[PDB]
């Protein structure tokens, strides 16, 4: 920065200490990630400056021709990544992609049904104090309380008892592979949409690392950050039958101007995402998943499904007798960041929770492989095991600057 | 730039030639302006990798401890800027910061007041096509059909009438200063709610230049773009009696994690407009709207209340025999950027229009100042007077060539 540091030196002094911050901590939640200097470029260029309301060619502002080009690359490369008839790279956010497919196919009242929140369902599938739940009629499905995996019987049991005119499939905390296809069956069955939000999975949907749910799904939403490692944003994927709804749903429906410097980033992150070393970048990071599960367990760790299909895990620490709170504060003292995380069936509150979500996108991306998921599920061990012993945090402390220098 | 040009030429080929664009252009759409390289180095930061649900200490991840010092300058700043006892400017958008207002007070189905849509109302003030529409009652009140100035006795008849929950106050296209005052007391004759929408003309609020909203309003929202030249996003001003409601209706209610690295730039904005010469540039931009109208006057155009008061003026082209439409279209061939615009009481249909809007903040940004604007209504003149005339087009793109060089 050249700009920034004399302009204001109180905003320049702080995002100095972010950076510091995001290289010296070990950084395991699982929705993080580090986005190349190209995507940070185009975010900060004077893009900006541009109202394009409206899409490429059907713009309510003159001077819109090479933003266009922009928005074009961004739709064009999503459709190669993913397989999908339509594109839709204006969502401001996450939030915002599922808020308009909801706005798309729904009314005020209509019943959703969703994964349970407490089993991995994310806070915009129907949470009572979310738009969501407020808005619509939200039931759940759960996983089996043994094997922690999707209940496919309970899917169909809820669609057919409660008849929804829209079924979500996705998650913000599971960890294994979800079946889009009996998802597909169960809303055919019914007569309900099916909605797939993949804001965690994307990067390993695109490099062909989980199954695709662009054939089976009506509507996918994503998140452009997370495993896809793009800028913070919302994208839309849909059959051509829906493409001119979902497009008025984002605007004129829910939105206004576009982010088009956000959109800019979204083209590149997809250009970063098309190549070969992507593909690889994103197989280290199940790897690391794996290696790092089969490491905690060796540590003497209780996993939820008993291990990973994807990038994340979720550790169960009733066996140590912690809370995922009381875990999540002590590995904060030794420069590991986790959050706690509620399991399914959590004898107790979200306030504070039996577990702690891990997920190996943002270590995979500083070059972490196999020999780090060992140490750091190590180092977890010796904090967790030893949460009274300063001595044993300090050690912890020492092991966790050794890995990140 | 250094990483973007290498890794993504596309991508760079794009936003040089809209940056080429930005300068070349007199733009002239009233909502548009430049921001500094230190909010766009802001935007550009690293702060876009940080996931930070929640509030300033209250967050639902660890390692927010600076995030927490950026988003606290920005609320600070606000603050001090417009004398609110509270801010929340994580809004992603001026969509997002009137969707959050609404979700705080009404419930689906509630009457709300405000202004025509074609008299200067925004989309997000009731249109059909849009959630605000869609999601609650809206009834409009409208300008005098000689003077164009808010009717006041209207805005009061209708909210008797009607007996909206909210009344809201504020344009997207309107020339004059609004009664802040006068809206409160018809809110509190009726027991409505008033939320003032500022967007356009923050930046004028900010520097004493328009009567301040706060006072009179319960809530008061904006874009932190356009006069107040800041990144693209929104923000939420109200009364600490709301500020818990408020703050739960952005998060969880419709959105999920803000955006860190807009915030930052937010932040910047800010501190740019608590400074004298940002006051200095806000009277410029008054004076030069004021110049401009009474150049373009001298011209024989007849604008929409016969003036302006503030950033912006509306030609009415009926006497032309243009239509908005048309005048744009031909504009753009020359190099100047303005949108239709429908009129008060407009004979044409919105695709069509009657008129143009048209903005000084942006040209003002670019230094800009009167002789400038006599300049610009005299190309004006020339084009819309010889709209058929090749060689009368062409004198003008010269002449537009000469002001930017």
């Amino acid at each position: 920065m050249k700009y920034l540091p004399q302009q204001d030196p109180q905003v320049f002094a702080a995002i100095e200490q972010e950076r510091k911050r995001q290289h010296a901590k070990i950084e395991l939640i699982a929705s993080e990630n580090f986005v190349s200097r190209a995507v940070m470029e185009a975010q900060g260029s004077v893009l900006t400056n541009k109202y394009a309301e409206g899409y490429p060619g059907r713009r309510y502002y003159g001077g819109c021709e090479y933003v266009d080009i922009v928005e074009e690359l961004a739709r064009e490369r999503a459709k190669q990544l993913f397989g999908a008839e339509h594109a839709n790279v204006q969502p401001h956010s996450g939030a915002q992609a599922n808020m308009a497919v909801y706005f798309t196919v729904l009314e005020h009242g209509d019943t959703v049904l969703g994964m349970n929140l407490s089993h991995g369902g994310h806070l915009t599938h129907g949470s009572p104090v979310n738009f969501s739940g407020v808005q619509y009629n939200f039931v759940a499905y759960g996983v089996d309380p043994e094997t922690h995996v999707i209940d496919y019987d309970d899917v169909r049991e809820k669609a057919r008892l409660h008849r929804p005119k829209l079924i979500v499939a996705a998650a913000s905390a599971y960890p294994r592979i979800i079946d889009f296809a009996k998802f597909r069956e169960i809303a055919d069955e019914v007569g309900a949409y099916l909605m797939v939000d993949m804001a965690h999975i994307a990067g390993l949907v695109a490099a062909g690392l989980h199954p695709n749910p662009v054939p089976y799904a009506h509507f996918v939403t994503t998140t452009t950050h997370k495993t896809l490692r793009g800028p913070r944003g919302g994208m839309i994927l849909c059959q051509e039958q829906f493409a001119k709804q979902i497009d008025k749903a984002i605007f004129p429906g829910i939105q206004g101007g576009p982010l088009m410097h956000v959109i800019a980033a979204k083209a590149v992150a997809f250009g970063e995402a098309l190549q070969d070393d992507f593909k690889a970048y994103a197989k280290r990071v199940v790897d690391n998943a794996k290696r790092l599960a089969s490491a905690l367990q060796n540590e003497g760790f209780t996993l939820v499904s008993g291990g990973t299909d994807n990038h994340l895990l979720l550790v169960d620490l009733r066996p140590q007798q912690l809370t995922g709170k009381t875990a999540e504060k002590v590995l904060d003292e030794v420069g590991i960041t986790v959050n706690k995380n509620t399991i399914p069936y959590d004898p107790e509150s979200p306030g504070v929770t039996s577990g702690i979500r891990i997920g190996t996108a943002a270590v995979t991306t500083r070059g972490f492989g196999l020999e780090e998921m060992d140490e750091i599920a190590a180092i977890i061990g010796l904090v967790l095991k030893n949460v009274g012993s300063e001595q044993a945090l300090e050690e912890a402390r020492q092991r966790v600057a050794a890995l990140t220098d």
